[PDB]
This record gives structure tokens, sequence and C-alpha cells, in this order.
């Protein structure tokens, strides 16, 4: 029962862990795009 | 030892699976904020 316990918490948490570093990754990538984006289509706005 | 594991484990997973929820969603309302604000600038673009 110990053993079996261990194994599938210990592959759950990992896969967790995963999915929750990637979803970080991802939020910061869709702020630095909102920096940019804002950044890049003001200067469009002083151009045109 | 095994009761142990477990109640750590389970908190681990509990947490994790909320975290990842949290992260998704917000993610998620960040894209909508995303498509927000480049709305609000084209529309910024005709007015000015």
């Amino acid at each position: 029962r110990a053993d079996k316990y261990k194994q599938e918490t210990d592959q759950l948490v990992s896969n967790l862990k995963e999915e929750n570093t990637l979803l970080k990754q991802e939020k910061e990538t869709l702020n630095h795009r909102i920096v940019e984006q804002a950044k890049e289509m003001t200067e469009t706005m002083e151009r045109k």
C-alpha cells in the first residue's frame, strides 16, 4: 500500500509542478508580449 | 510513515491542482486583457 501510494503521489505531484511552471512561463510571456505590443503600437501611433 | 507520506502528498496534490487551475484562469484572463488593450489602442487610432 505504501509503495503504490508513494509512486502515484510522486507522479501526480511532478506532473502538476511541471504544469504550474509552464503556466507561469506562459503568463510571463504574455506580459512581455503586452509590453512589446504597447511600445511598438504607440510608436506606429507617433509615426502616423 | 505511509500515513505521514499520504498526508503530505495529498496536501501537495490539492495545492498543485488549485494553483494550476488558478494560473490557467489567470493566463486566460491575461489573454483577454491583451485583446481588450489591442482593441482600445486601435480605437485610439481611429479617434485621434
